[PDB]
């Protein structure tokens, strides 16, 4: 894999977890210690809740998987921001 | 189950998780949206992460399974304080 230049619509900024997540539904995203996440907006703010963040692995999003099919939710304070 | 009267040592506060947990490691305590955790001291700050907490489940509580054994750390925002 590379690194692709293009970021996602609405990139806010990147994230990296400090601890693993393990997805408890299908909206969530599976996270392991060391995984680097790009943080996009959320598309419907009815589905926010407090301390979450909606990202896409930067590992799917380098391989050009479907944005849709990729990103998920997670909790903030797993990760830390990076770069 | 009944409703034993007395609280483990140490006991602080009861908890309800709000969202499902699921543990990545034997120290943590899976959790149920819905499940009253009560909160108890770290026995070692070196294992202390911030925005964590250490618990028994009242259930397990309840049943007297041995407070070693049962007791996790949890992520403090996935639940609220009750009672």
């Amino acid at each position: 894999t590379t690194g692709r230049l293009d970021l996602p619509p609405g990139f806010m900024f990147k994230v990296q977890a400090q601890h693993d997540y393990t997805a408890t539904d299908t909206d969530e995203l599976q996270l392991k210690a060391g995984d680097v996440v790009l943080v996009i907006p959320f598309q419907n703010p009815e589905e926010q809740d407090e301390g979450w963040l909606m990202g896409v692995k930067e590992s799917d999003w380098n391989q050009h998987k479907e944005l849709e099919k990729c990103r998920g939710v997670f909790p903030e304070n797993f990760t830390e921001r990076v770069q």
